[PDB]
């Protein structure tokens, strides 16, 4: 039955929720809408609540509302963001106005922890394992994060990862000295070809760089000026990848560049582990059909301490048909609201 809702304005805004939820606090931006920390009475939780921004004020906004409700309904993976609720005050589809959001309360993302230093090995390897594990279940549904970065890596005081904002940023954001950019794989960053799953193994060895330097390792100053650091490294591409480019444009400037040798990543990164760097050079291919996968990753010897093929789920399937549909505003809505009425809480 319908539990009873209480008004209250935080962020500007008028915020009616089930009386379960109290002490609701602003906590920043989210993806799509404002997210707010409150206690879940009924289930002893800390809970992040975000409320969408006019869910369905266009066919964009509706479809991108329904899109956020689809992926994470289905995700059901510990290292992968949950759904814990999602309720509206409305009574009926047509007073239906509002879509709020509650997942589980983190402590910190994965740049509170880097904080300009160095994480020790053990905890590198942790941390990066979890990532992997959460990227083999969302990969195994075929979905795509596109754009994992240390922001949308949240860790507990136990070092116990999730991932956040996957399967959903504006040229402007895009530009210049920016951590929007420095963890996107070149052929997504340059519209090189129809990117796949591999563009995030690209994010997570940036990542995983980062976290054994404690330095971003292609913090370039625009988009070019990251392809030459990008290309530096892991060198120029040969004429097998040349032929992938589907964009003559792109293609033809790759051409003009001076042609350098791969590094040697032992020298790049000094005192590493000789197994992270191995991973990372398998992980930091330049040619994304030869980037090792997330289920190959996990298998490495890096993780020999944590791997457990018998613990490492992949997800039910995942019908995306209907990113290929076009349908009315109301009709995004109806659907909406039919996933908002058929949740079921997680036990
Ligand atoms: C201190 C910080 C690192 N902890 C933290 N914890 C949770 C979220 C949830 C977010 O988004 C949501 C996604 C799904 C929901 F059902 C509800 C949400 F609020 C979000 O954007 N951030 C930044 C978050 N941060």
């Amino acid at each position: 039955e319908r539990p009873t809702f209480y008004r209250q304005e935080l962020n500007k805004t008028i915020w009616e929720v089930p009386e379960r939820y109290q002490n609701l606090s602003p906590v920043g931006s989210g993806a799509y809408g404002s997210v707010c920390a409150a206690f879940d009475t009924k289930t002893g939780l800390r809970v992040a609540v975000k409320k969408l921004s006019r869910p369905f004020q266009s066919i964009i906004h509706a479809k991108r509302t329904y899109r956020e409700l689809r992926l994470l309904k289905h995700m059901k993976h510990e290292n992968v963001i949950g759904l814990l609720d999602v309720f509206t005050p409305a009574r009926s589809l047509e007073e239906f106005n509002d879509v709020y959001l509650v997942t589980h309360l983190m402590g910190a993302d994965l740049n509170n922890i880097v904080k300009c230093q160095k994480l020790t090995d053990d905890h590198v390897q942790f941390l990066i394992y979890q990532i992997l594990r959460g990227l083999k279940y969302i990969h195994s549904a075929d979905i795509i994060h596109r754009d994992l970065k240390p922001s949308n890596l949240a860790v507990n005081e136990d070092c116990e990862l999730k991932i956040l904002d996957f399967g959903l940023h504006t040229d402007d954001e895009m530009t210049g000295y920016v951590a929007t950019r420095w963890y996107r794989a070149p052929e997504i960053m340059l519209n090189w070809m129809h990117y796949n799953q591999t563009v995030d193994i690209w994010s997570v060895g940036c990542i995983m760089a980062e976290l054994l330097t404690g330095r971003t390792l292609f913090p370039g100053t625009d988009h070019i000026d990251q392809l030459k650091l990008i290309l530096r490294l892991v060198g120029t591409p040969g004429a097998e990848l040349l032929k992938k480019i589907s964009s003559e444009s792109a293609r033809n400037y790759i051409q003009s560049l001076t042609q350098m040798p791969k590094m040697n990543f032992a020298n790049v990164f000094i005192g590493a582990n000789p197994l992270a760097v191995d991973l990372l050079e398998k992980m930091l291919v330049l040619d994304s059909d030869k980037r090792i996968t997330a289920a190959q990753a996990l298998a490495h010897a890096y993780f020999a301490q944590y791997h457990d093929p018998d613990d490492e789920p992949v997800a039910d399937p995942y019908d995306q048909s209907f990113e290929s549909r076009d349908l009315l505003i109301d009709e995004w809505k109806s659907l909406t609201y039919d996933e908002v009425i058929s949740f079921v809480p997680p036990p």
